[PDB]
């Protein structure tokens, strides 16, 4: 089946597309270079992970110097930042004494956590938004079992405390892993909705990782229909906004751990296809995982999600995204695809207009092939993975080659 998408509203990349960042893993010199590369894309939103057991190493004993300096740097570079705090400090963890995962258990008292998020927000008034925990539907962030009621109480205490510091500042709920599914078969969004958590007015967000850009398996590319369903449900619950705070693929060589091996070229291809989908769905903002490759402190797979390598230099995905954003320009308005004949089965098709008024068609199909555009005499085809630019012309319609990877047709 062909999947045509039309976005609900205009997209301004600087407002819409941010990146995750692990700036505290790096020297200031190195993270400022990563920031140079982010600004060269015309982007400014970053999402930073903070781990409570690294910030408060004993009760009321903190390690804030490097975060203090980072916040000043982010403000000086004019980035907009969302910070999330996750994990329990050792003095407050519900972990049993013998657990090797002390910070992966929730706090014994949600108010203690809430006070720390208020202290951070007070200390760092430049931060644009504050996010409460991460992926509480996943065992690795909330042991020993997912607990909707416990997360709801943590989110409520945190939302109250953050709003006391700054009643106007957004409060972002935890990014839910996947589409919020839990091991017990419920979904965290459904369970929190039954608890009335929409009454807190926090931003909703999830991390819809799928093996391929458009779904998990070639015979079931249901990303778009699944995202549409979740997003309509969140809208229907009255959420203020929907973000996706984490999505992406690793270029790692293996061994395979959950994600199939796709390499640097697969990373570039997949990120561009997924971006083309998510920017045409009902998200207010999304954050690619992640700005930089990571060293051996990260898992083998987690080392290679970067736009940038360890030296803060572009990987193929960065160069491809850069070519894509140069073709689109800074702002796209929803539009319709050109009229086609014989578009291949399984194609994806998305139309936009750029700031110069020209049309951009984003399209691909697993089966490749060709498509006829009967009503055009001129258009330019751009392959963002290779940099190839092809002027196409015909007296009676164009023929356009279709690839498994994204291409961009620009036409009047
Ligand atoms: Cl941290
Ligand atoms: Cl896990
Ligand atoms: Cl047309
Ligand atoms: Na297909």
């Amino acid at each position: 089946e062909i999947q045509v998408l039309k976005a609900p509203r205009a997209v301004v990349w600087k407002d819409f597309l941010g990146v995750n960042a692990q700036f505290l893993w790096f020297s200031p010199e190195r993270y400022n270079k990563q920031i140079d590369r982010l600004q060269d894309l015309g982007l400014e939103w970053v999402r930073l992970d903070l781990h409570w057991d690294r910030l408060e190493t004993a009760e009321d004993q903190y390690q804030l110097a490097s975060l203090d300096q980072l916040v000043k740097d982010l403000e000086a570079r004019q980035l907009k930042s969302v910070f999330y705090l996750v994990g329990s400090a050792r003095f407050i963890t519900t972990a049993p004494f013998y657990s090797p995962f002390q910070d992966q258990y929730p706090p014994r008292d949600p108010e203690v956590f809430a006070r720390r998020m208020a202290m951070l927000s007070q200390r760092y008034p430049s931060v644009a938004a504050w996010q409460v925990w991460n992926e509480p539907n996943l065992i690795g962030f909330w042991r020993p079992k997912a607990d909707p009621e416990g997360y709801a109480k943590l989110l409520q205490a945190s939302t109250i405390a953050l709003r006391m510091v700054d009643p106007e500042k957004p409060v972002v709920s935890a990014g839910m892993a996947f589409f919020s599914e839990m091991p017990d078969g419920r979904t965290m969004f459904d369970a929190l909705g039954h608890l009335g958590v929409e009454s807190l007015g926090t931003i909703a967000t999830y991390h819809p990782y799928t093996q391929l850009p458009e779904g998990n398996y070639p015979w079931n590319l249901d990303f778009v229909s699944h995202a549409n369903q979740i997003n309509r449900a969140l809208r229907n619950a009255g959420v203020p906004a929907i973000w996706s705070t984490e999505w992406g693929w690793s270029a790692y060589k293996g061994p395979k751990e959950l994600q199939d091996i796709i390499g640097v070229e697969g990373q570039a291809d997949y990120v561009l296809r997924r971006l083309a989908l998510m920017s045409a769905l009902d998200y207010d903002r999304i954050f690619l995982f992640t700005l930089s490759d990571l060293d051996q402190r990260a898992s083998v797979r987690d080392r290679d999600y970067g736009l940038l390598d360890l030296d803060a230099n572009p990987k193929p995905v960065y160069l491809a995204l850069q070519r894509f954003l140069k073709v689109t320009g800074p702002k796209l308005r929803p539009a319709d695809p050109p009229v086609t004949e014989d578009l291949p089965d399984g194609s994806f098709s998305i139309g936009w207009t750029r700031e110069d008024g020209r049309n951009v068609w984003l399209f691909w199909s697993a089966r490749g092939g060709n498509v006829r555009l009967p009503k055009l005499k001129e258009a330019t085809l751009h392959d963002p993975l290779s940099g190839k630019v092809t002027p196409l012309s015909g007296s009676d319609g164009l023929e356009v080659p279709v690839k498994s990877s994204l291409q961009m047709l620009v036409w009047e």
